């Protein structure tokens, strides 16, 4: 299984495979050097299976602890030191934060070098693709980053049999977020396997789900590449997600399921959609999702948030929202 991007020119591959971290090899000794930016517990888990491979590995910080404007200078020099050269590479190997923060090293080094993706998440079904590498700032979640098309991504589904549950849990969200964007269809079908945590924990028949989440992606990236439209639709719930997030620590799924619900709640209040709120939750508790605990956004318009809401499957919106509508709402949702 392979999927390709379908723009005009210019256009990167993405290796959808148990054991991808095969076609690693094919590329690497093309380039002048290539540096392997790697998560420092990522690098625990897997460091053997890539000395099988000018070369040079740099470790970086484990998960949100990379995304820094002090960890990009770091980095950078170290990479510079190496009278590299514009046909160098840049290899994330693990989450959507080691490829987020390196790709923006990828995208910036030289004005622009070779990016390689080696997503190991589930959740990194969707940070691997679209390009949209960044950092972190003390306003929030990604504030400085960049578009920037990998030159192509391996996503060796074996990285996955070793994630804790939280990260499961973390990354099915998106997942999910995707199949949401399926309509129906992709939803309640979805819903119907991974139905509880026994099922979900055991990661059986995730291949299927993540697959199509990505080419779901990879349609919408493909055309409004520049989130000028549609791409739009992917800040799903993270509205709520990202502050929820960047406010609790939690996962980020954990926060994007949160405001998966925020969103429905909202799409009531306004629309008076027949969203069964109570049916959300009950899917988030017999998945096994923890269940106890925004004026700066990207999809923001001078006036007010703006969010990403769904009147029903096959019918997301973007638009305005008074504070008083995001109150009830974190409110109604105040009441689980
Ligand atoms: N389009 C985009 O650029 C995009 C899309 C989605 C989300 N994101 C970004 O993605 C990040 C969230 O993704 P994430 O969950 O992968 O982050 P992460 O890098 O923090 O990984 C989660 C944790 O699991 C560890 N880990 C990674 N691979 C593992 C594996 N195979 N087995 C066991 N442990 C493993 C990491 O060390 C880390 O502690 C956020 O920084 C978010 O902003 C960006
Ligand atoms: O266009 C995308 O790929 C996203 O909307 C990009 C966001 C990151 P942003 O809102 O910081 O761009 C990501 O969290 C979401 O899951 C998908
Ligand atoms: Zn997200």
């Amino acid at each position: 299984m392979k999927l390709q991007t379908t723009y005009p020119s210019n256009n990167y591959p993405i290796y959808v495979e148990h054991g991808a971290i095969k076609y690693i090899g094919t590329y690497l000794n093309q380039f002048d050097q290539s540096f392997l930016l790697i998560d420092e517990y990522v690098n625990q888990y897997f460091a053997n299976k890539f000395d099988d491979i000018n070369v040079h590995k740099v470790i970086i910080p484990a998960g949100e602890k990379t995304k820094t404007f002090e960890q990009y200078q770091e980095t950078l020099e170290y990479i510079l030191s190496h009278h590299v050269t514009r046909n160098t590479a840049i290899i994330a190997v693990g989450g959507g934060a080691t490829g987020d923060f390196a790709g923006f090293v990828a995208a910036t080094l030289l004005r622009g070098v070779h990016f390689i993706q080696v997503p190991t998440t589930i959740l990194a079904h969707d940070s691997s693709v679209g390009g949209k590498v960044g950092i972190n700032s003390k306003q929030g979640k990604n504030l400085i980053g960049a578009f920037y098309r990998p030159t192509a991504v391996i996503y060796d589904l074996d990285f996955l049999k070793t994630l804790p549950f939280k990260q499961i849990l973390s990354g099915y969200a998106e997942v999910y977020k995707h199949a949401l964007l399926n309509g129906e269809s992709a939803t309640q079908d979805i819903e119907q396997h991974f139905k509880d945590r026994e099922i979900l924990q055991s990661l059986n028949g995730m291949d299927k789900y993540i697959a199509k989440g990505i080419e779901t992606k990879l349609d919408i990236v493909v055309a409004d590449e520049k989130e000028q439209g549609v791409r739009k639709f992917l800040n799903l719930g993270h509205t709520f997600g990202h502050a929820v997030e960047y406010y609790h620590k939690i996962p980020h799924g954990h926060a994007v399921m949160v405001g998966i619900i925020y969103q429905f709640i909202v799409a009531n209040a306004l629309f008076d959609s027949k969203h069964d709120i109570s049916h959300y939750i009950q899917y988030l508790i017999q998945l096994g999702y923890p269940l106890d605990m925004m004026l700066s956004d990207k999809k923001n318009d001078k006036q007010g948030v703006q969010m990403v809401l769904m009147r029903q499957f096959g019918d997301i919106v973007v638009q305005h929202v008074d504070q008083l509508t995001l109150q009830h709402a974190c409110e109604q949702l105040k009441t689980y």
